[PDB]
């Protein structure tokens, strides 16, 4: 019988097609089942495994993760369905323990914390944030502008550029209505993103431009120019790749200041954005690397 | 049997004081119990009334409501102690159908857009303020600065003004974290704020001046002075009184342009905060007013 | 120009077909746009009026409102909607005032309570039940077996048949985790329901039997007879038609127990089910009515 | 300048009282504060630490973790003061990454599954539970009576024993409520609950009978008897506390049919109950543990 993967992913591509011809082995046919996380549902078992429900019914064999699980802008709650095919014991690209750990950003970013106290920040230039477990401590910052960032939210949402302490108050107040957590940092007046991505053992590095007037360089239209990879850049993502027991697909993204210093500000893991000109040569390298982690199963 | 009156309030003052000597029909003296929602629970019977707990155990025979029942950048919910106390069939003031019908300050807004329509500008000159449902056709605003006004807050909780597209983008992001709806509407270069009141059948007019400079004339310290009634004032107030069945208590604010222009802001029931010079006069009233309702009891 | 009605409805059907040739006062064409809540997004003016997004833009004259505006245990909740169309001043069928109203079961059952009161229990048979804030005072129940209901939910989901004690406390924790009110009362040993509906002056009477084993009569597959209406079933619904100044379309449920008593124990509003053999002539008697009242607007 | 411990708990035990006159390296003394979840907030930075407010402020140096940091029946949520304290570096007890990681019962469990897949049912006889990511999934069990437990609650609260199909599609309408995930297993007629506790190199194993007819028997009244430890237990506790990275302080719990079997149904970490007659002795050892910890430190 058919190993089945099942690629969880909001985007709008076919990935059987990455597939096509690859066998687990060598020996056993791969089938590909795909959906977003909304059209999926189950039910996992101590004894062994998940029954999915696609909305059609099958237990899969191996999860690829492309969508990204939490997102409390978009209202969009997926946890407990990480949860459940894990209980399931299914093995995953990234696993699905990572994928977990994943789904708050401050507690990623805390894992960012131990790398830059162990690297040191000229080796690993992470922004000088701070952590608030609620609204309350929030009164000022020590240097605007700041960025603040509400919860845990994607694609520029719940973050604002505050220029001074008036307006900080301000914000504080919907930190409380929505009831969350949130980080503050200097805003860097950037020239443009630097993004460092690994898939597997393959390496690239990408600078992003706003080409539509955008402080949120990865909102709107931009210009992406690939850029050559240093041994700088390949001990922050080797270094990110570490947590949670392995990352397989991971990215980390600086700014880089019209004064010369980069500063990270984030990390991706297998749900990470695909930019730039090689978005299908990235998925079929995605692709590669699933069929090598199942010919590693039993 | 004493009638027992609950007046469900946050501030502190002794409303006893104002009750001493009263009795219902001047023969039935009154029991008056006094907590905030926080410190109350009950159950409700289809076969009459409520029990009510308060941490003593007691029925009710009549409330007064002078705390808000929803604050969402304090994430105090009460709305259910006020739908048992409906469901229990108590009479209060203001009514508790009013009450709960105000626990949503753009639901109280359409109906000043309705007494808007009626009157006209000259008469009711409400600002021209625009409702969104939630963050999502928020784009931008047709005159800057802006007043941004999220969910159902007090006190100047969630309110910020805005004060250009690219600000007001970054806003747009931050309000779709609180989950809720959010009104815009032009900030007014103001004077002061006009505020009348209405407590059974008495009026007060008063304005006030941020003394310690913010723009939310009602935070910090303010001068504040009783001015004349008029038959404008009293004609804004009187319109608002109508709203959901008739209010015994409530306000309407108004801000006042430099160049000599009201807009109509805001109403208010008699959860109202008591202002000015006259503050234990307005208790005073209340009782008075609670003390004819009971009155008219079996 | 047509005058543009908005029907929202999550049913599959298309409304068009029901006001094919109606047109307003006999003489404007009638531009009939339909779709369900989670579909429409809109920003809402003082100056007048809605802009609707239909996910296409438009501004409506005139809403038809056939679906629920909230229903927890879906976690859909289009409250805001309803807020905004109210703001925007739309007339509608029922009135967007009744709807709003109609968005939390215990508050509607409060009306009911009144009618009950005016009534009495020989022409108004209402359930005797309960009603709890929050899980705190619900200890016992003074009769079991005892119907536990949650929330505001819809199409039996958050009701329970409780047997006993034992059982009803561990139900109280769901209550909690559940973080919202409830409501009991007895059981009834019920051969049918009856349901007696209101569309304008068109009355009808029905009762339904499970043919699935269901205490929850409206849930999986039933048999629907339709009976002689009486005055005393014309009684009930009249009197709940009266309510958030009046509804349109409305229905009144009762449970007959194996004893021959009735008990109401809901009551619904524009967006009540369709049920029975004339589901088509209600929708168009429903049309029927809007077009009347469109007619009777300037 | 002595080492600032901050024990994070909600049980009336003077913490200090256990570590008077121990001191870091037999050289440097080490404060005490004390206090729960409710009572604390912070600030955390990634130059390094936190400072708490507790309600004094103060920046400690290591944490005790004896309170849950999540209780959905009781509405308490400290998860992001767990995050803030591991964002600041805080080397704790149990690890502060292995306290964020037990704040959901079945992730936790996931890791019992993956100790059972590798040890199996003789030498760890995990129950056969069933894993619900929300209520659509839910229709049946294959063996009544079963055990329902919702979402991620304490002492007992969300956890339902179920008779049958038909009441069983009841609870599943009431955990729709919940908005949360929920897990089914079968009911054990059980003489009594096994706990077998580590803490440190410290171990005990208990069994506790209910004296007041309680199936859930960790609740009201019940007698404690301390059993001989064993190599199958030892084993039991010992691969449960190599999770997330090893657990200092944990438990595991196994119910005990009547015909001799036993089931392992829970495991905890060091927010455990302290149980039986060496509360004192447990919380001492508990001391003289975190102290080890505290002396490793610069
Ligand atoms: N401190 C900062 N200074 C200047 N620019 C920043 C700063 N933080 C973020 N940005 C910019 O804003 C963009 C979005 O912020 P980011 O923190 O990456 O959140 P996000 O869009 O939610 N990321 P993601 O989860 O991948 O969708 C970044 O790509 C930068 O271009
Ligand atoms: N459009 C506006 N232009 C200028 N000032 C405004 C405007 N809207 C509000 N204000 C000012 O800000 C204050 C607070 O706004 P308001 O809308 O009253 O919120 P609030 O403080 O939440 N009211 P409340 O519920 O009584 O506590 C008002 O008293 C005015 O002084
Ligand atoms: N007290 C009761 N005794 C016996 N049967 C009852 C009782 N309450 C409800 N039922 C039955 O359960 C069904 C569903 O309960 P109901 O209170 O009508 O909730 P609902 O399904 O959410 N209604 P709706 O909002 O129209 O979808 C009713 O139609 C009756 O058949
Ligand atoms: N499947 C089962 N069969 C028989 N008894 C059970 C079963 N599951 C739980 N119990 C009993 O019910 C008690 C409570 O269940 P448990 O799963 O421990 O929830 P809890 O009280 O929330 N645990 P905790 O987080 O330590 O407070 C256990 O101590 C057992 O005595
Ligand atoms: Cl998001
Ligand atoms: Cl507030
Ligand atoms: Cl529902
Ligand atoms: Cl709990």
């Amino acid at each position: 019988r058919p190993r089945i993967l099942l690629v969880i992913d909001d985007a709008h591509t076919d990935w059987s097609k990455y597939f096509h011809g690859k066998k687990v082995n060598g020996e056993i046919e791969i089938r590909v089942e795909q959906a977003e996380f909304s059209e999926l549902n189950l039910a996992a078992y101590v004894t062994g495994g998940c029954m999915v429900d696609m909305q059609r019914s099958f237990k899969p064999d191996f999860i690829l993760v492309r969508q990204h699980a939490y997102s409390m802008a978009l209202g969009e709650d997926y946890r407990s369905l990480v949860i459940g095919l894990q209980y399931g014991g299914l093995p995953a690209v990234n696993s699905l323990y990572s994928v977990y750990n994943f789904c708050s950003k401050p507690w990623v970013f805390s894992q960012l914390i131990k790398i830059f106290h162990s690297l040191g920040p000229e080796k690993f230039p992470l922004v000088e944030q701070t952590f608030f477990p609620n609204h309350k401590p929030m009164v000022t910052a020590p240097h605007f502008p700041v960025v603040v960032k509400l919860g845990h939210a994607h694609a520029g949402m719940g973050k604002i550029k505050v220029e001074n302490q008036l307006d900080f108050q301000d914000i504080t107040s919907v930190v409380a209505m929505a009831k969350t957590y949130a980080t503050t940092e200097a805003f860097i007046d950037s020239k443009y993103d630097i993004r460092i991505q690994k898939i597997g053992s393959n390496y690239k590095a990408y600078m992003r431009t706003s080409i539509s007037g955008n402080w949120k360089a990865n909102t709107g239209s931009a210009m992406l120019e690939q850029v050559a990879m240093t041994e700088r850049y390949r001990l922050w993502v080797d270094s990110c790749s570490e947590m949670f027991g392995g990352l397989d697909i991971c990215a980390v993204k600086a700014v880089h200041s019209k004064d010369g210093r980069d500063y990270i500000i984030e990390v991706m893991d297998s749900s990470m954005p695909l930019i730039g000109e090689h978005v299908e040569e990235d998925r079929q390298l995605m692709a590669d690397l699933v069929v090598s982690k199942m010919s590693q199963l039993p």
